[PDB]
């Protein structure tokens, strides 16, 4: 039947809010989804959405009907600042356009190349100097993390890295660790069904607006110096790429490469960039402090193939199907985008006998993919098994999407791979980690889900290996 797939009933403009729990939009999704079934529709606030649960679902749509549901929906907090700009949140001939320069461009330097393999080590080698400089004392990782993971785009993106002490490079890196918080709080959940009202209004979203705010004025400053100092025959970064292919299009009327492009997408890949493979990091070492054995079969792994003098580079991999086996199960564990960035369909589709008028949104719950008790034996639990055959060789698994799949997926990757492999890769080689607390009273739920999946604030000590 022509009908649209099948949902609570929503009551006008608040649509099913009093069906949801906003501090658990995930959960409570999924409670609806055991009495409408996998594929169902609900309203938050006044958008109509439609939800994709489960492995199979998720998959017959992005990819088995990639081109229908390759728009983009909307993530409200995001678009305040983007307005429909930039790579991530843009449709149509906007995003192809954007998409493939950036894809292009990122290629250009260094991205899958040994030219960003270099930049990742040289930084992991300044993270492995900054953790020696906590003489091993009880610390919050965050920001050691943040700093070192934001360097490797910074240097795509503004031509080199930032200095750990530089104090607007902590300032930006709050403002993206407050921006990924709100959206995973029960506020920025219910901005997502009510920004129409809430944008107008006080509240925490008005500090989380001046976040990104902050993060755009930043990226506008950038912009200014580059454009002050460009050689159009000599790009030194993404800026200055961009800029070079806005003025060969200063003639074309209807190009998409103009300042506000180029504003939104660097302002989209530095965050994009850095929260999330900062939060995979954050949540990864708290795992493995939570299960010392795994730790101790990849200091075993890490000792035989690689040793304890040169520095870990990318092609390693091949060699130690247990640490990819690891860092696949702490992505699939952690599940950092939940529910990805909503798609949207590009034209009136039929999906599985239901019908699917164009523009409706669509959420793809990663999350219920990486937990398909289908496709791991134990969902629930963190065990690298998920990710190994009996030989203990490396199994690579249908169900794994933390990148989510399909026309508009994650392009950057690669880059996170390579960053999540050599940085966890060069601290465990040099590191054995020490909680603050005992392993049994670790606790690895997370602190807030929403948009992201946030962990728990916690503090540990980097004790190097020697004797
Ligand atoms: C552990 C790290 C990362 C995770 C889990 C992740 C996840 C995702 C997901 C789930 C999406 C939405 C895909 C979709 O619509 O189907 C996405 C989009 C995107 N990601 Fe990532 N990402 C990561 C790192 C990166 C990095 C390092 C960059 C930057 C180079 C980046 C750039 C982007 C961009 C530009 C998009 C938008 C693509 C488009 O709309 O065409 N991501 N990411
Ligand atoms: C381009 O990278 C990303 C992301 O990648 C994965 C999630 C995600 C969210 C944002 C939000 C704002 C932004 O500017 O960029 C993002």
């Amino acid at each position: 039947k022509g009908k649209l797939p099948p949902g609570p009933t929503p009551l006008p403009f608040i649509g099913n809010y009093l069906q949801l729990n906003t501090e658990q939009m995930y959960n409570s999704l999924m409670k609806i989804s055991e009495r409408y079934g996998p594929v169902f529709t609900i309203h938050l606030g006044p958008r109509r959405v439609v939800v994709l649960c489960g492995h199979d679902a998720v998959r017959e749509a992005l990819v088995d009907q990639a081109e229908e549901f390759s728009g983009r929906g909307e993530q409200a907090t995001f678009d305040w600042v983007f307005k429909g700009y930039g790579v991530v949140f843009s449709n149509g001939e906007r995003a192809k356009q954007l998409r493939r320069f950036s894809i292009a461009t990122l290629r250009d330097f260094g991205v899958g190349k040994r030219g960003i393999e270099e930049r990742i080590q040289e930084e992991a080698g300044f993270l492995i100097d900054a953790l020696r400089g906590t003489g091993g004392a009880n610390i919050d990782p965050t920001f050691f993390l943040s700093r070192t993971v934001s360097n490797v785009i910074s240097s795509i993106v503004f031509g080199d890295r930032f200095d750990y002490k530089d104090k607007e490079f902590l300032s930006l890196l709050r403002m993206m660790l407050g921006i990924f918080q709100f959206t995973s709080t029960s506020t920025g959940q219910l901005y997502e069904m009510f920004s129409s009202v809430m944008k107008h209004l006080p509240g925490p979203q008005q500090q989380a607006f001046q976040l990104l705010q902050g993060l755009e004025d930043f990226i506008a400053k950038k912009v200014e110096h580059n454009q002050r100092t460009l050689d159009p025959n000599s790009p030194r970064d993404f800026i200055d790429s961009f800029l070079i292919r806005m003025q060969e299009e200063e003639k074309n009327p209807n190009t998409e490469f103009y300042l506000k492009n180029l504003v939104m997408t660097t302002l989209n890949l530095f965050i994009g960039g850095t929260e999330t493979v900062s939060t995979t990091l954050r949540y990864g070492f708290l795992l493995l402090m939570k299960h010392p054995e795994v730790e101790a079969k990849v200091h075993e792994e890490i000792d035989r193939v690689i040793g304890k003098n040169r520095q870990p580079k990318f092609e390693d991999r091949a060699k130690m199907p247990y640490m990819e086996a690891v860092i696949h199960e702490i992505q699939r564990f952690g599940d950092v985008i939940p529910m990805s960035l909503a798609r949207r369909v590009k034209k009136d589709t039929k999906f599985r006998d239901f019908f699917l008028p164009k523009g409706t949104e669509v959420y793809p719950m990663l999350g219920s993919v990486l937990r398909d008790p289908s496709f791991f034996s134990n969902p629930q639990d963190f065990n690298p098994q998920h990710f190994l055959n009996e030989k203990g060789q490396f199994k690579k698994s249908d169900a794994f999407v933390p990148f989510s799949i399909g026309k508009r997926n994650c392009f950057g990757e690669g880059l996170a791979r390579m960053e999540l492999f050599l940085f966890f890769t060069t601290v465990m080689q040099n590191f054995r980690l020490k909680s603050s607390q005992s392993p049994k009273d670790i606790d690895v739920s997370p602190k807030h889900v929403g948009f992201a999946t946030i962990p728990r604030n916690y503090t540990m000590s980097f004790l190097p290996r020697h004797h």
